[PDB]
């Protein structure tokens, strides 16, 4: 592709060419709402006199499925304020930085951490730079702690005496989760050490079966000859849990407050899909769903919450 063609030979550092040291930086913290974390550089970058200044924006990550907004604003949002701003890395969120030695150079974020969500159009819109923001959905578990960086310079703006600044985006992970109460339909290693169950293609024997409770997350990991699913589209449930409304099958139509991530299977590098069960749920509830091939051959899949 050409959406995530990286530069081997891409260089850079934190403070860039503004000769500033890591202890004048102004750090400061994310405006998290609602598993939302933020960084808003819109108010941050315009010029001062006593620039060009460096805003660091932390983002601390110990907990799971966290939508990531960062922000740069436009060349000309703003008449003259951003006449010469650079975001980098270009094709971001796709491409991301992470800290060699003291420089930085590029990196793939879905190589670096998998199963994670990068929905290419935020509001009808891109998901780049070129149009005003960058989101990204995270995964539900992460083993070994993951850094990178991005970039959002001002500097080489001017007006009159003031200077614009060079704003970066720290992303320190740590070691959360351990698996998913899951199925994993099958470089290739992390799609198995992400799940409980493996479902193979020629010579299956138990269909898929994810076993949950209240507070806790599961996820699938789709066939790579998949037609169509229905695990979060179109459940059914059997045996006599509750009578049955023929059209409240979706996950969110099931359970008030729920959640689905990746619905339409539009994300660019996996074929993915994930939810989250309210704090509030609970209920018990078990459920059935299957999944289509290409070939209709197809396999099925179980969901049980709170079953004790």
């Amino acid at each position: 592709d050409e959406l995530d063609k990286i530069d081997l030979s891409y260089e850079t550092t934190e403070s860039g060419d503004t000769a500033v040291s890591e202890d004048s930086y102004d750090k400061y913290a994310s405006n998290n709402t609602n598993k939302e974390y933020v960084c808003d550089f819109t108010d941050q970058l315009k010029p001062t006199e006593s620039g060009p200044k460096v805003k660091k924006c932390e983002v601390k990550v110990n907990e799971p499925l966290i939508k990531v907004k960062i922000i740069c604003p436009l060349k000309g949002s703003v008449e003259k304020l951003y006449d010469n701003i650079e975001y980098v890395p270009k094709k971001s969120p796709y491409v991301v930085l992470t800290k060699e030695e003291t420089k930085l150079k590029e990196k793939l974020l879905s190589k670096l951490i998998y199963g994670l969500l990068i929905s290419p159009t935020v509001n009808e819109k891109e998901n780049n730079f070129k149009e005003g923001v960058i989101e990204f959905t995270l995964p539900p578990v992460v083993h070994k702690a993951t850094v990178f960086y991005f970039i959002c310079d001002n500097s080489k703006t001017e007006d009159d005496n003031k200077k614009g600044n060079r704003g970066i985006v720290e992303v320190y992970v740590e070691p959360y989760g351990n698996k998913i109460n899951g199925c994993a339909f099958l470089e290739k290693i992390k799609m198995k050490t992400f799940f409980t169950q493996n479902i193979y293609k020629k010579n299956n024997i138990y269909p898929c079966y994810m076993k949950l409770y209240s507070g806790d997350i599961g996820g699938i990991l789709f066939p790579k000859n998949i037609k169509s699913t229905t695990c979060f589209e179109e459940m059914i449930p059997y045996n006599k849990e509750i009578k049955w409304n023929k059209e409240n099958k979706s996950l969110g139509n099931l359970v008030n407050n729920s959640v689905v991530y990746n619905k339409e299977m539009n994300a660019k590098y996996f074929n993915v899909q994930y939810v989250h069960i309210p704090t509030s749920y609970k209920d018990t509830l078990n459920l059935f769903c299957s999944i289509i091939l290409k070939e209709s051959t197809s396999y099925l899949v179980y969901v049980s919450i709170n079953e004790g």
